[PDB]
């Protein structure tokens, strides 16, 4: 037996949880994995989330690498199991709560981050190719941090795929389904036309420009930076409502700030216009996620 299966796997150690099922440390064959376990009324869950990871040709750097979809019956119940890669670090905003970063460090994340959300989003036609893919729930809390200071995507559960062949979804989606507080403004009022597969990758672009700005704020330079926030920590309460996220992005047109200092800086400044041109209302204006690896590449280059 080579392939890594559940029975094979001891937990160690609970390191946080999902929107549905706890993750946790554990040791398969000497290796430590990550573990995101389910019950058995979670199937639906677990089995879509099993479904996206397990995507023709989705292994990329920058997406959390994935090792089996598994049952674990321990004599009483079932368990229904995620086994992934670990990264000690966890997430962005665990890795941003705790610590600062460099010019390079803030690069390295943001070009990452936009390198992994490029491959989802890349669509390789043909049977033998690869769908186009959107998140649906992109944030600091579901991107992680490996060991070399750079990232990957996680929590794949709540995305939808592309059929190019027949243009269709593969699932019916429904409205509003993640973190209202990354909700691009078109699915904060309602105005996205969920029949084209692009407004998803749009709403995505928005989210990862928030996210952006999360890590920029985390810059030290000569020892100045901005203490950690969510986006709109200024704006709303914690756990905000549609309604309280839809009057200060929508209706007053709100962003996060860009502070001054920023333009002090060439990292920073092309940081900035990134994250305006993710934060357009209009998700036909906002940049691509190969444009914007593309940028980041270029100042990872110069720099
Ligand atoms: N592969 C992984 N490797 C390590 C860790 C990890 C490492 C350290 C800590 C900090 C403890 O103080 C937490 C978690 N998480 C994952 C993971 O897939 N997590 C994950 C996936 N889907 C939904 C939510 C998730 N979490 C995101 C991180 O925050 C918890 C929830």
């Amino acid at each position: 037996g080579h392939m890594t299966i559940a029975r094979d796997i001891v937990l160690q150690e609970s390191i946080g949880k999902g929107r549905f099922g706890e993750v946790w440390r554990g040791k398969w064959r000497g290796e430590e994995v990550a573990v995101k376990i389910f019950s058995s009324r979670e199937e639906r869950s677990w089995f879509r989330e099993a479904e996206i990871y397990q995507t023709v040709m989705l292994r990329h750097e920058n997406i959390l690498g994935f090792i089996a979809a598994d049952n674990k019956d321990n004599g009483t119940w079932t368990q229904l199991w995620l086994v992934s890669d670990y990264h000690e670090h966890g997430s962005l905003f665990d890795y941003l709560n705790r610590y600062t970063v460099t010019v390079e460090g803030m690069i390295k994340l943001a070009l990452s981050t936009a390198s992994g959300l490029a491959h989802l989003h890349m669509e390789i036609v043909g049977t033998q190719g690869k769908p186009a893919i959107a998140h649906r729930d992109l944030k600091s809390k579901n991107i992680l941090v490996k060991k070399n200071g750079t990232c990957c995507i996680a929590d794949l559960g709540l995305a939808v795929r592309h059929d190019s062949a027949t243009d269709t979804i593969d699932i019916a989606p429904n409205h509003r389904v993640g973190t209202k507080r990354y909700m691009a403004p078109e699915v904060l009022d309602d105005s996205i036309n969920m029949k084209h597969f692009e407004s998803f990758k749009r709403a995505d672009i928005y989210a990862m420009g928030l996210v952006f700005w999360e890590i920029a704020r985390r810059c030290s330079i000569g020892g100045i930076h901005e203490d950690y926030q969510l986006p709109y920590y200024d704006l709303v309460p914690s756990d905000p409502s549609v309604e309280e996220m839809r009057k200060v992005v929508c209706e007053q047109k709100l962003r996060p700030n860009i502070p001054n200092r920023w333009q002090s800086c060439e990292a920073l400044r092309v940081m900035a216009k990134i994250m305006r041109e993710c934060w357009y209302a209009n998700g036909a204006a906002r940049l691509t996620a190969l444009r914007i690896k593309k940028t980041l590449s270029q100042l990872s280059q110069q720099e």
